C-alpha cells in the first residue's frame, strides 16, 4: 500500500516552552568537545590508522548506550586514484526493520593533504564536527530515544550514517568523490524494505536525509536548498527563532541568525547526491558560504567556534524530537 507516502504527510509534534528549556539543559558542549569530538580531530583519509581509530571510535560512543542502536560496517572495495581501497561506510539504525526512518548523516572521511609545515589535515568543521555533533545528539537523546524500543504510532524511526570516503583523492568528479554515498545509495535502492516486500527499498524508507557539513566556523548561513524539503527547513527556523526568544541560546542575534530564507543559485555536490537522484528528500545543512578555513590546514579546533555548535546541537536536537515525536 501507501506507506512510502506517509512522509509526505508527516508532521512533528511541536515541543512546548518547558520541553525546550529540558532539551537545552540537556545537551552538553563540554562533554560532546572532549568526548565526541577531540579524538576525531586526527588525520583520517581512507586505509589511515586514523580512519580506523575513528570507526572504532565512533561505534564506542554508540555501543554505550541504552537505546537499542544496531550498528553496520558497510565495507567494500572501489578503484580509486590511487589505486585499489577499502571504504566502510558507519551505519547506526533504531527500529531497523521499521519502515520509516530519519535519517542524519555526515561524512567521518577527512581528505588527504601531504604535510606543510609539519601540519596536517584534520577537517575539524569538514567534518569531525558534524560527526561528534551526531553522537552528542544519541547520547543527549538516549533515554528519550529509548522509549522507541516500546513497540499505537506511525513505523517511523531514527538512523545514522557516517559515510567514508566522500572527500576526492585527487581532484573532485563523479568518479573522485562520494565514494561511500556513491555505494551505499545504489546498495539501498537495491534492498527490499522491509524484509519480504514488494516493490519497495530502503530508499522508500528514508523520509528525509538531513545531511550536516562543514559545521563549526562562527555565524554560519544556511540557504534553504530544496523545495521538497522546504517545510522541514522552515521548522529549524522556527525552531532557531523560538529558543532564542528563550534565551536558551548563546552569542546569538536573530540579526547574525542561522537559517535564511533565501535559496542556493548552483548545485552543490555532497553524500546527499546519489540520494537525491533517486528521489531522496534532502535537507542539507551545508553553510554558503563555506566557512574561511576550508580545505586549509586552518581547518583545526583554535578555529571552531563553541557556542556556534552548541547552539546547532539545541536546535538539530529538538528537530528529531519533534521529528519522531518524542
Ligand atoms: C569555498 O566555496 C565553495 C567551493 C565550492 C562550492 N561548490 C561545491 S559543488 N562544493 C562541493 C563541496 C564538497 N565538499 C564537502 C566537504 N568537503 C568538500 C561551493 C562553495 O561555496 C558555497
Ligand atoms: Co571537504
Amino acid at each position: 500500500s501507501a506507506w512510502p507516502e506517509e512522509k509526505n504527510y508527516h508532521q512533528p509534534a511541536i515541543l512546548n516552552s518547558s520541553a525546550l528549556r529540558q532539551i537545552a539543559e540537556g545537551t552538553s558542549i563540554s562533554e560532546m568537545w572532549q568526548n565526541d569530538l577531540q579524538p576525531l580531530l586526527i588525520e583520517r583519509y581512507p586505509g589511515s590508522p586514523g580512519s580506523y581509530a575513528a570507526r572504532q571510535h565512533i561505534m564506542q560512543r554508540i555501543q554505550r548506550l541504552q537505546a537499542d542502536w544496531v550498528l553496520e560496517i558497510d565495507t567494500f572495495l572501489s578503484q580509486t586514484p590511487e589505486g585499489e581501497r577499502s571504504f566502510s561506510n558507519i551505519i547506526s539504525t533504531l527500529n531497523p526493520t521499521a519502515k520509516r526512518h530519519l535519517v542524519l548523516a555526515c561524512h567521518y572521511d577527512s581528505k588527504y593533504f601531504s604535510h606543510w609545515n609539519n601540519r596536517v589535515f584534520v577537517g575539524a568543521t569538514d567534518s569531525a564536527v558534524p560527526c561528534a555533533m551526531m553522537l552528542e545528539l544519541a547520547r543527549a537523546l538516549d533515554k528519550k530515544l529509548l522509549s522507541l524500543k516500546t513497540v499505537s504510532k506511525p513505523d517511523l524511526s531514527l538512523q545514522l550514517i557516517f559515510f567514508d570516503g566522500e572527500e576526492a583523492f585527487l581532484h573532485w568528479s563523479p568518479q573522485d568523490s562520494l565514494y561511500g554515498s556513491r555505494h551505499l545509495a545504489a546498495k539501498m535502492a537495491s534492498t527490499p524494505h522491509p524484509p519480504g516486500a514488494r516493490g519497495t527499498s530502503q530508499l522508500h524508507g528514508m523520509d528525509l536525509l538531513v545531511l550536516l557539513d562543514l559545521i563549526g566556523a562562527p555565524n554560519p548561513t544556511f540557504p534553504n536548498f530544496f523545495p521538497n524539503s522546504a517545510r522541514w527547513f522552515e521548522r529549524l527556523q522556527a525552531i532557531e527563532h523560538e529558543l532564542h526568544e528563550l534565551g536558551l541560546l548563546k552569542d546569538h542575534s536573530l540579526e547574525g541568525r542561522y537559517f535564511q530564507n533565501y535559496s542556493y543559485g548552483g548545485v552543490i555536490q555532497d553524500d546527499h547526491i546519489p540520494f537525491l537522484r533517486r528521489g531522496v528528500p534532502v535537507l542539507h545543512l551545508i553553510p554558503s558560504p563555506f566557512p574561511e578555513v576550508w580545505h586549509t590546514m586552518d581547518d583545526n579546533e583554535e578555529n571552531l567556534d563553541e557556542s556556534t555548535i552548541d547552539n546547532l546541537n539545541k536546535i538539530l536536537q529538538v528537530f528529531v524530537l519533534e521529528y519522531l515525536h518524542l
